[PDB]
């Protein structure tokens, strides 16, 4: 149910630039940051949209022509694709599969060389699209620095103290297309997903889905990526998927996204509508301290024995067949 | 093939004192310990008969008159059975699988009460049978203490050196009835199976063949013990059994039977055959130092990672659960 913005400048977006799925969904909570309920949610670990932050306030004010102007003259990575989705994937890993057709592509840039691009496709009427995943660091000019330096840090320094989080671990910045889509996969970081500019649509899966969403093998470039392709899911390889049921929002210019560590996000910029920006903090996590265990830490002893497995045979393609001979007639 | 005993005293066994199977087999080689073949098969462990160590020899002599006489008065283990199948289990593993029906039973008695217990079923007819795994320690008369001084030490102790094995650990004396079968399970230390009394058929499995022979779980009490019963085989469940191929051996009087290392191996007192004997010494072995990996590492690599997921999830029951969690759509 599209929420409705100030002045009546109408409905904020409509179901018709959603994508549409197999699987049903719940909506995240959208609270304010001084209720109670927000606060229980962070440290529960379960996620909710924040509206109220001001955390990227000065930022709010970024599009296209203020971010050329003042962005600087250093190198962005610019990814790019051949459909609406963009998978990523780990270079180091490559090495492990040997015939992996990559959809993607990586090329630096000057974000005026990205605008034309942009522009082009915007005027002629191309199906491409592009991404910005780029990192922010000291190549940034006086007015981005001083927008950055207007972010609000009192707030967000205070919830990684009162949670015993480790240290910020990077901010990535991010312009996209309408359409665009990223794949669910998970991450094993806090994170503060900050939105700028345009509508995006975050569905989330808690770590206790695993089993449904079926991550690619752990030495896989495409690990930590789930394999089911929501527009077109093989219900015979994959018939949990068949169980699934996300959490969803549709964050715009101002709201802040808690995707808490492990949880599966699947993210549409809406389609119709125009470009988006949106920066997020990462935070390490509270190193570990007791039974029952919670889902996301057998989810990391998998990874492990994955991982060991791969070590000790010398090999990654052989952690499938030794997991397979321990299994069948054993434990299956 | 059954060899031919001298003097004329006939054919030592024949086929019909055999079970019968639904597996191949290929015969273990019989050696002369001088033969370097027989060297190379220890040292590259291979299986092999030697049939000339005199290993046993001042026990060759033992019957069951000589052995009421002069073994002493202390506590003889002796396991007790239902069927032919004597399934062996670890105690302190039946805590892991609550509702687990054991099929044998252990009682501590003197040797004359076994003995009795065993003339009985001679003289009444009985279906029930006795086993006697029971090791050797210092409570045994002067006389057998004689005739375990009468071992073939030099030779034992000479093929442990040159082998980089480590301690001799224990030495099982065994007793047993006609028919009895000790069901396919594999041992993590080498051993020299020296024959004293009746014969045996042995039948071996290499490492290799882990994935047709079905293991119990790491924690059931039935640990290290193959999950397919041999005189019924179940298919569906086990259906690479269909592709065991064993070795096999009978042996008799003096012949010593070396089972290397993680081999499976099965054991049947001959039909007919009446009462056996056999004292096994058991090394552990030389301590690990490289790829190509061997399939008895591969073994015990599966069994760590079924240990850790033990300790790591809390509970032995969970370790299947988090397996098929881990491969289903992932690594099948
Ligand atoms: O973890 C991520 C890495 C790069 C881009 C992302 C976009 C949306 C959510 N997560 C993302
Ligand atoms: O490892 C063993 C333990 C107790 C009895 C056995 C009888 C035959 C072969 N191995 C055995
Ligand atoms: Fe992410
Ligand atoms: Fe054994």
């Amino acid at each position: 149910e599209p929420r409705e913005e100030a002045g009546a400048l109408g409905p904020a977006w409509d179901e018709s630039q959603l994508r549409s799925y197999s699987f049903p969904t719940r909506p995240i909570p959208r609270l304010s940051q001084s209720d109670p309920r927000a606060e229980e949610l962070i440290e529960n670990e379960e996620p909710v949209v924040l509206t109220d932050t001001n955390l990227v306030y000065p930022a709010l004010k970024w599009d296209l022509e203020y971010l050329q102007e003042n962005i600087g003259n250093g190198d962005f990575s610019v990814y790019s694709a051949s459909t609406h989705k963009f998978l990523y994937y780990d270079e180091k890993k490559m090495a492990n599969f040997q015939n992996f057709k990559p959809r993607s592509n990586r090329e630096e840039m000057k974000f005026h060389e990205f605008v034309e691009k942009l522009q082009d496709i915007q005027q002629r009427g191309g199906e491409e699209r592009l991404y910005l995943q780029q990192t922010l660091n000291d190549t940034v000019g006086r007015k981005i620095v001083m927008d950055f330096l207007g972010f609000n840090w009192n707030w967000i320094n205070k919830q990684q103290g009162k949670r015993g989080w480790g240290q910020l671990t990077s901010n990535l910045l991010l312009i996209g297309m309408e359409g665009n889509v990223t794949p669910a996969h998970y991450d094993e970081q806090q994170n503060f997903f900050a939105q700028i500019k345009g509508y995006k649509r975050c569905i989330l899966f808690p770590p206790d889905q695993f089993e449904c969403l079926y991550p690619y093998p752990v030495h896989h470039p495409c690990d930590r990526q789930s394999q089911v392709d929501f527009d077109n899911p093989d219900y015979e390889r994959f018939p949990n998927f068949q169980n699934v049921v996300g959490y969803e929002t549709v964050v715009g210019p101002g709201d802040v996204l808690y995707i808490p560590m492990y949880w599966w996000h699947h993210i549409e910029s809406l389609l119709n509508g125009g470009i988006t920006i949106t920066v997020n903090f990462w935070y390490k996590g509270a190193p570990t301290p007791e039974y029952p265990l919670k889902a996301h830490q057998k989810v990391a002893i998998m990874r492990n024995i994955e991982k060991m497995l791969g070590e000790a045979l010398g090999n990654p393609q052989e952690v499938g067949p030794l997991l397979n001979t321990m299994i069948k007639g054993r434990y299956n």
